[PDB]
């Protein structure tokens, strides 16, 4: 089965990505990027596979995708994206590469590892490299702009973003890495500007989650050219009030990053007072609270949250608060259900490992950190942890049957690829 | 002619008084028109007298019509950071009238009432008019000079328009035109800018006393004003005393105003609030004596209404009438004087005089038939052939002519 092979070929590369590339595993940022991405996929034609959207800590702008609906976005995209529709146009562009099976159809002409080595070199700040035909790039722009429009974004954002890539391709000695995987001749641009001119004029406003995502990405995961500049923060202090709340949020982050917690708490207060129930400031409200060993206050606030049952960001934030507060069992009650509902989330497993370690449930601790190692492609290491777990439980027990069964599953993943 | 339009203007004004939420505050209306008036005298193409009205509406809007009657929404004060920005709106709106743009627009094509219903809908918080790109490209650039000869900031207009863009109401009735506002302001001159003492207190009383929705006098602004020039610090103290009186914190209100009144005992704003605090504590005698020693007592309309009201609460309706009888003949269109005069004549048991004063209130609010009814009642209580009967019946005649025009 091609779709079956593609989905597990994708899982193999995604596991290699987690284990060696610097992915941003932050709950707020990953939930936003996937919520935005899924909103595009839900308006794409002939989607035959699930989709996941990954974020790299890389200041070089690039974007690419491979089998299984897995698209990779560098954090530099938030530095170049002035509006949400520009970032959406890049994801729409990459989503269309997958639906058209461009990378899959290009490979029909040691080889599984040859492609995986290319994928991580493009994602790592340590950079072979894949390239699409300019015909392929035209289909991705043609199909991407229509997904862009049906999703309620500005179609003129795609040519506007392409032109900003061209103005740095000659006003700078460095060709941005995105232009080498996705080449941009003026024909590509003039074709894009023409299509946008022929759709409906639409002025769209970037969501409030976009500016907060842009602030957290550049502020909290700053790296190289990926900074949250004071020039941009002061510029956001003059724009629409969404950018001002985002600008306030960004300085609260940097005040927390520099351990000026009371300075950060007092900056964050007015935004939390206006929106007491949104996850973005709730997330940092606990972060500053635990920075001062006020874990009870973080717990009380999160138990009063409306959407604690539905929002994973809230669920992890409270589990972490229970851990720092000295109640690991309450953290485990949340995380046992959390890890079962999000088996691919390594944040959940790592926190469960912490909770089970604090409870001195060593077999369950080893099994929890085994899942972290399995998600990172460290299957030999995951098997070692579950072997140790299975050696601490009586034979014939279900814990032994379950630990040994999980080892069996990881061995099958292992033999499918060399 | 100007005659029909001035009379059409009076008809639309009467309709506004009856249905739109006008701010009839003496201090605020005296300031709104005093600033308009010397701003008016710096344009020369004016055919008509000018009156400026303030509407309690938290949605920002401004418009004008026949007879030099301009309408300003109270939301204008929270958008106006300085006196020139506030006059920038008025200079733009008076320039519409002097050049006769709205009259020009309706000469192209039941109509007079349809426009009045629209004028209320814009004014009332609970269909609109819209101007072409030239029309206000006229008004703004014709209005920036009218603002400069009056000694205010020419750059005050542009900073106001940009503060409108990033929030996308005034914008339905009013980048190309905006780029021209910054285009045209930079060329003329840069100007020293200093708001009047009255602008800061007027903004304090509008946002503090007539707070409604987005029209609040926030704890962020008056903390800021306490750090400004000495005019803004006195205004910040005035606003805090005003809000304490609004919250019926009477003792705190007296002690907050005490240093301002001690420094400026003849200031009309503080003298006014000192009466409200005195009457609020049933101390009418103290409020009366303070107002009799005010320097501008028989020249300033705000002080006269304040003392007239204090005489009523103090149990001296005759002395109140002696003031108000003269006030209503000097300020015929002031409904406050007519209402206070009706209260005094009711307390003196001069019934036909009370009905006559009440009638003027209803005539100003556009209910001419009711005013005719009350005067008819007054004329029936007075002897046929008396001078009173001749006046009452003459005023009925004047009101009937008004309603026969429309
Ligand atoms: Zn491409
Ligand atoms: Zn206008």
């Amino acid at each position: 089965g091609s779709i079956g092979q593609e989905m597990q070929m994708g899982d193999y590369y995604v596991r290699q990505l987690r284990g060696s590339a610097p992915l941003i595993n932050d709950p707020l940022l990953t939930q936003y990027i996937n919520s935005l991405g899924m909103r595009l996929v839900s308006h794409a034609n002939s989607v035959k596979t699930p989709f996941h959207f990954f974020l790299i800590n890389n200041d070089e702008i690039n974007a690419f995708a491979f089998f299984g609906g897995n698209v990779v976005l560098h954090s530099a995209l938030f530095r170049y994206s002035d509006n949400e529709s520009q970032l959406a146009s890049v994801m729409a562009h990459e989503i269309s590469h997958v639906t058209q099976r461009h990378l899959a159809r290009a490979m029909e002409d040691t080889w599984v590892g040859a492609l995986g080595s290319i994928l991580l070199a493009m994602a790592s700040p340590q950079a072979g490299m894949i390239s699409f035909t300019q015909q392929n790039e035209q289909e991705a722009d043609r199909i991407g702009i229509q997904v862009l429009q049906r999703s309620g974004f500005d179609p003129q954002a795609m040519p506007t973003f392409l032109e900003k890539l061209l103005d740095q391709a000659r006003y700078s000695s460095r060709p941005p890495e995105i232009l080498l995987t996705h080449p941009l001749p003026e024909s590509r641009l003039a074709d894009a500007r023409n299509r946008a001119n022929q759709m409906r004029p639409m002025v769209v406003q970037s969501s409030e989650d976009f500016y907060l995502a842009k602030a957290r990405t550049l502020g909290m995961y700053n790296s190289g050219r990926n900074q949250l500049t004071s020039d941009l923060l002061d510029e956001w202090a003059k724009g629409n009030v969404r950018q001002q709340r985002a600008a306030q949020y960004g300085r609260a982050l940097q005040a927390m990053e520099a351990n000026k917690y009371d300075e950060a708490r007092k900056t964050l207060q007015p935004l939390l007072a206006a929106e007491p129930g949104n996850a973005w400031y709730l997330d940092l409200a606990t972060d500053i609270d635990l920075g001062q060993n006020k874990a009870n206050e973080a717990i009380n606030r999160l138990k009063n949250a409306r959407d604690l049952r539905t929002n994973p960001v809230l669920q992890l934030n409270l589990a972490n608060a229970y851990l720092q507060g000295g109640q690991p069992q309450e953290a485990a009650n949340i995380l046992n259900r959390y890890t079962f509902n999000n088996k691919d989330d390594s944040n959940g497993w790592d926190l469960l490992a912490q909770a089970e370690a604090a409870l001195n449930n060593r077999d369950q601790e080893l099994a929890a950190r085994a899942e972290g190692y399995a998600l990172a492609g460290r299957l030999d290491q995951a098997i070692s942890l579950l072997s140790s777990a299975s050696s601490q439980v009586k034979l014939g027990s279900l814990q032994q049957a379950r630990y040994d069964a999980r080892i069996d599953q990881l061995r099958q993943l292992q033999e499918r690829f060399k």
